[PDB]
């Protein structure tokens, strides 16, 4: 194994709660890795009590705001992907100014996943594949793997060749179902507020064979 | 408590074959033979389903040699299965597209299903020809040429109506999947089915995997 190919699209469970990010999106402008995608919100979030969820809308237009400038001042496109359907209004338009500001910037790609689900994602990517048909613009024999994917959420991106989990469970949980269906599974029993760039950049030698498990 | 659906990526066989200095294919000659005592302890336990991974949308496109092989293999086990199915009260189901099939595999498929379809101590699937996006975009096929016959309206599709339209729908969805040989990786498997499952990962060679090491997978589950 002479040639060490890191990840191109890395994406990763933030389990064990109940900053840390910001050294790791630098690790992979420093390391070249094109896209970070993280689970900041799942569709069972929505489950939690309504103390709860109030609580992590005000954590996510933080993290957003906060995350602006640096989008700014490192060139990196901040996306995200879910439902903004069942989010607040104001959270949905900081969202939407976030995405715009730094839609053009190509040094990386940022996706924090907000009120995401695999499933949901999937459903949802088959509903305008439905609403094409219904339309006209497409007859259904038409599809198949190839036209049903480019409705699938980050297709224009590389697939997820990395996911890891942190937290110590053995789950896919719902994330990108589709997106990492040949990634590498990186599992680690260190809980996301202890995550260090050490054992990020541990997980990115571990996939490109530098490095053994 | 016990799994309900329980799912196998058996990888390893060609590292087997290679590891005991044997003979081209081989690997999968052995493999063949280590399901039985598994399957026969997810019906004496009470598991309710169990999926393997026999050949996938992938596996289309390796030596071609070894698709003839894998091909001969799937149809000397469905011969070998359809009496153990009817002794077990075991349910034979088949998964994937039939389409790129040979049409005398397809027609045994179908015959061991029939057969066995009103067996219920357990349900066997064999995922051949199968793809989880494969199965994702055929249930969006299916969904849209309902939209295409006026029969569903296309702003109400969403999780609950798409479920439907995927494989395996009618079983729980899976909450332990197993891979053997050393891979931390989904492969393509059951994308849809196993969002919420337990992943169990083996350094055991599919050939080398035991009903000890698969009841101890179960164990972890609980
Ligand atoms: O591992 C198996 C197997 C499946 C189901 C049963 Cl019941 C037994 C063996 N197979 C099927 C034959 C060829 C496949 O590649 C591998
Ligand atoms: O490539 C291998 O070594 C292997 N191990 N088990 C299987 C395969 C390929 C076809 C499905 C079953
Ligand atoms: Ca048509």
């Amino acid at each position: 194994s002479e040639e060490y190919h890191l990840p191109q699209h890395v994406a990763i469970i933030m389990d064990g709660n109940n900053n840390v990010l910001d050294p790791i999106v630098e690790h992979c402008v420093k390391t070249g890795v094109r896209a970070l995608t993280v689970f900041a919100f799942s569709s069972e979030n929505w489950n939690r009590p309504q103390y709860e969820v109030d609580l992590l809308m005000k954590l996510l237009e933080e993290t957003i705001h906060e995350q602006i400038p640096r989008m700014k001042k490192f060139n990196i496109a901040l996306r995200f992907i879910g439902d903004r359907s069942r989010l607040p209004s104001h959270l949905v338009a900081l969202m939407e100014d976030a995405e715009q500001q730094t839609a053009h910037h190509d040094a990386m790609t940022l996706t924090i996943a907000v009120s995401y689900g695999g499933m949901w994602d999937i459903a949802n990517a088959a509903k305008q594949v439905a609403q094409a048909v219904s339309r006209g613009e497409i007859d259904a024999d038409q599809i198949n793997v190839d036209l049903f994917e480019k409705y699938v959420s980050l297709n224009d991106l590389p697939a997820v060749d990395l996911l890891i989990r942190t937290g110590g469970d053995f789950r896919i949980s719902n994330f990108l179902l589709w997106q990492a269906a040949y990634a590498e599974l990186y599992f680690t029993d260190t809980l996301w507020p202890e995550f260090t760039v050490e054992e990020f950049d541990h997980a990115l030698n571990v996939f490109s064979g530098r490095e053994r498990r």
